[PDB]
């Protein structure tokens, strides 16, 4: 699977040569097998392209004056940084993820575990944020590591049940959950993987909810066990946001019509009814 | 005391080298001093030891075509990892911890601070998990870190209050938490020292859940503060679990019974 | 602005050399540059001062046997800990943080943020606890990171609603918030940096507890969301100590009159 990385210096590299800022890491090594790279001591854009490994690595970079000449993506970027925002869709752990999107490493994690089908555009997941399935609740353990002490015969049977089980636990026999586009996710927010498929677009989970159910489009929820507080928008604006879909627009697009952006009542005359 | 890593290779390591994967630490080269170590290049199971330093040191190492030969604890290990699972009881900073019973830096924290007695066998436990004491609130003050302006005289009067507080500042003044097997422990619990000094067995605590008192065998506790939601089990399958005490059982026996540990109903036609 | 590191030295180093005890990492190298320094092998408190990298390094440090004369902050410090309490005032990225105060990373990423207008003496907030801004929430769009699409126009339209927005997005057209003295935040807190400009002297804020709206002096609040469940000391008690403000006074007089900080009693007796 292509980091985030490797994907960025695919696009951008074109030929230079990559110019470690921090201490090399073997995750790090590995991503940069195909690309010819040194540390950094003296940089020129135009013929290096600057790793920093770190976050700290990074604002040690964009503090120096070498940095003066170098745009973020096309010339540098940061390895620990999988969750980070990309102006073009990426592949997360083969999960994509929309454009101006970033999260922490509880859904990077989530994403390797398979737990996620899509993440959607301008969508802001706070770095706290988790995202777990549940073990099996009804056998007579609770334990998971435990199976690491089932031979091939147990694990089997273990494995079969597992499966049968309605309740998805670990998200066996269900589908992977989308997380939709203008989505908002606060601090310590949790959701549950086993019984959650749908985080609609444009839905608000709050800090320190535990979110155990689908969120509709546009709904606003807290609380623990998280609850619906109340939705962002009329039932009619949302019919509307959701035939209009201007997360799909272009750049050029989003800036002309910055306006029904801005404001959601000039949204609602223009579009609503046509 | 004894870290994680010394007592696994004190077990396994079997006069081979240990072959380090991932940039070496301080904190690393002194608990490698009393054994061969070197750099991880190449690496056979049948002479090197594989330690990952950090956990993407493993993930890196898992990804190697050359870790398909070496079984997990037997030959390889995460040094950052003092909290996770191995196959056979360990202490953690003189804490008994069970078999595959794992747990992060929060919970370690704890066992270091002196808040744990025991943790069982079979238990998983977050890594936001946190346990806790209280400061002291019968004192004008709330603080801990002022008494680093403490001198002597001041120091001994104020141990002197804490130790005497019925609330247990610190965890003063009473048990360490036991902490059952088959125990299931989710994303950023909290559970306080001050007031807890037993998690049953099979007692399930829920994401986010603040634990402020003990909780039963096998009772299942969620929200802020924990409440207890139901039981896992029928009463006459929670004594018959507490007689038979499955998580004691050796590997093999885990395997005959595995259709008694999958169904419930089940187990108690066979042992109830 | 000056690191907390830069601030240490700069009152404490008086001409030793810096012993790195750890790998030195990009920043460190930069933050040494203005001082001499070298990997830290045999160190002695009168010619060096040591620099431990990471909290593990320093663990390391303080279990090696030549660390037990070296006095924190004097002769030591971490590196990786802008948010780790010292013996004066110091700066955290210009918000003024008192004597023996200490927190987590998610509070100077508020202090960075420019969250946070400062933070008192004596005050304790888990690691864990996180301080952030609320979004746009009367726009089309929650989004931020939208904005790195708007054209130079659109930016322009787009901050001027934010500006004159009530509900403080990104803690706009609001004065950044003041956390008291002798405070107490508990592990995974969250407070609204848009809706809070005020967490009192003496407040308990409670593990999990989500504030959203500003914390009177000496409130005890808990729950999502969170709610005064009592107050630490009558009212005629908590307008003495804001008067008096302990948390102000010198290291002598703490000791002098740390009777009075032990017995609320005493003090009520001796300054109500
Ligand atoms: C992408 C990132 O990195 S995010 C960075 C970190 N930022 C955050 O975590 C911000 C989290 N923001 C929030 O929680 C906000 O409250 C949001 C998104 C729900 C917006 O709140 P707004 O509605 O202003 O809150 P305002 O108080 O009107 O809300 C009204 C009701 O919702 C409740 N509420 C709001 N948030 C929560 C919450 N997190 N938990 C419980 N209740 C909440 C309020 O208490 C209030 O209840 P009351 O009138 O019902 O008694
Ligand atoms: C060691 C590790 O691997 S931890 C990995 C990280 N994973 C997690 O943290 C997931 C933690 N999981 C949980 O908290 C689970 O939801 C568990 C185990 C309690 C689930 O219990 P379940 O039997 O599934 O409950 P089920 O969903 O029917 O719902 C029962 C009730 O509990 C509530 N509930 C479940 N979990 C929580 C919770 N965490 N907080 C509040 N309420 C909860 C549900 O809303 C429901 O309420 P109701 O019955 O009042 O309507
Ligand atoms: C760096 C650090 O700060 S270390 C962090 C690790 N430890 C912690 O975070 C522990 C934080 N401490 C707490 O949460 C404590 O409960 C305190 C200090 C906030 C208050 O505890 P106490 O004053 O002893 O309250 P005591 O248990 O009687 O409970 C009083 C009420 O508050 C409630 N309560 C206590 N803690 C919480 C909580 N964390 N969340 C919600 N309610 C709580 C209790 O349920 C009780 O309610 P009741 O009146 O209905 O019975």
């Amino acid at each position: 699977m292509k980091t985030r990385l490797e994907q960025v210096l695919e696009r951008y590299l074109n030929g230079r040569e990559v110019a470690v800022w921090g201490v090399p890491t073997r995750r790090l090594l590995r991503a940069l097998k195909p690309f010819k790279f040194h540390t950094a001591d003296r940089v020129d854009p135009q013929y290096h392209y600057v790793v920093a490994v770190t976050d700290d690595d990074l604002t040690d970079f964009l503090s120096d004056e070498q940095s003066k000449s170098f745009q973020y993506a096309n010339d540098y970027l940061t390895f620990d940084d999988e969750g980070g925002e990309l102006p073009f869709e990426r592949m997360c752990f083969n999960v994509p993820v929309g454009r101006q999107t970033y999260f922490g490493d509880g859904v990077v994690g989530a994403c390797e575990n398979g737990y996620i089908k899509s993440i959607g555009q301008f969508t802001s997941i706070n770095g706290t944020a988790e995202i777990h399935a549940n073990h099996q609740l009804n056998m007579t353990f609770v334990s998971d590591d435990i199976q690491n002490f089932f031979n091939e015969e147990s694990m089997a049977v273990f494995q079969e049940k597992l499966r049968k089980d309605p309740k998805h636990p670990y998200a066996y026999s269900k589908e992977p959950m989308t997380i939709g586009s203008d989505v908002y996710i606060g601090a310590h927010a949790f959701i549950n993987a086993s019984t959650v498929t749908s985080i609609g677009d444009g839905a608000i989970i709050g800090s320190g909810a535990v979110v155990l159910e689908n969120v509709p489009p546009f709904a606003v929820v807290v609380g623990v066990p998280a609850r619906i507080k109340r939705y962002r928008f009329s039932k009619e604006m949302i019919e509307t946001l959701l035939r209009v879909k201007w997360w799909d627009w272009s750049i050029e697009e989003i800036n002309e019509n910055v306006d029904a952006l801005i404001s959601p009542e000039l949204f609602m005359k223009k579009y609503g009814s046509l």
